[PDB]
């Protein structure tokens, strides 16, 4: 839980959204590996938790929110109660993760994940301390108008391998992706 995970998915021009959607066409066999990574704690009692951006929230089609079987916090600093269906808002990354390291959820958070958007990868990633990156490379430029920040090699280190994640490119509907996982500790 003193981990964090980012996961994301991003175009060969590092692109992640336009007009508060994806730039590519819907890629079902990729969501069901996000859903999967973020879905599958590592124990039986313990559920997952995602970090979200409001934008991504309400972007997210409401016949699928809250993220199911992980609990779902949400970052505002104009929201004054959590959105319907959320189980927790805060107003800073910092005030969410401090949330998480509190007592009464130890027994109740195993993986924490940000999920997005641009703005929320940024600040994870200005973070000192443990970070994983699971990034998705789809193969292919898309017209983007939110970005993904620049992932400097000096400072990830590009695992071989990960548990759980296979290596092999994988294509839907024409477009060639692979799963990636970086890490950056101390
Ligand atoms: N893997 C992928 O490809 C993904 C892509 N996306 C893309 O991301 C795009 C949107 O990105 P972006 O513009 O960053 O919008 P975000 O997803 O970041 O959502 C915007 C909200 O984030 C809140 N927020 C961010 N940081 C903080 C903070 N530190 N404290 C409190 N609140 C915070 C802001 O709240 P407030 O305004 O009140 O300050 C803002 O309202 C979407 O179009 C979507 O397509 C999203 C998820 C995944
Ligand atoms: N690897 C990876 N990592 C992510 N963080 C990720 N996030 C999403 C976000 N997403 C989704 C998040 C959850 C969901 O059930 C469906 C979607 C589908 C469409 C979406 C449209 C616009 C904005 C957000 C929304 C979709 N795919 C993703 N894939």
């Amino acid at each position: 839980v003193r981990p964090l995970n980012c996961i994301v998915a991003v175009s060969q021009n590092m692109g992640i959204g336009k007009n508060g959607d994806l730039p590519w066409p819907p890629l079902r066999n990729e969501f069901k590996y996000f859903q999967r990574m973020t879905t599958t704690s590592s124990v039986e009692g313990k559920q997952n938790l995602v970090i979200m951006g409001r934008k991504t929230w309400f972007s997210i089609p409401e016949k699928n929110r809250p993220l199911k079987d992980r609990i779902n916090i949400v970052l505002s600093r104009e929201l004054k109660e959590p959105p319907r269906g959320a189980h927790f808002l805060a107003k800073s990354l910092d005030d969410a993760l401090r949330l998480i390291e509190q007592p009464e959820l130890a027994s109740k958070v195993d993986m924490v994940w940000i999920v997005g958007g641009s703005s929320v990868y940024q600040e994870a990633m200005n973070q000192p301390g443990h970070l994983r990156l699971f990034v998705t490379r789809i193969m292919q430029e898309f017209e983007s108008d939110t970005f993904f920040p620049e992932i400097d090699l000096g400072k990830y280190k590009l695992l071989p391998e990960y548990p759980g994640v296979l290596s092999e490119v994988q294509e839907e509907k024409g477009i060639k992706y692979k799963f990636e996982v970086y890490e950056k500790k101390d």
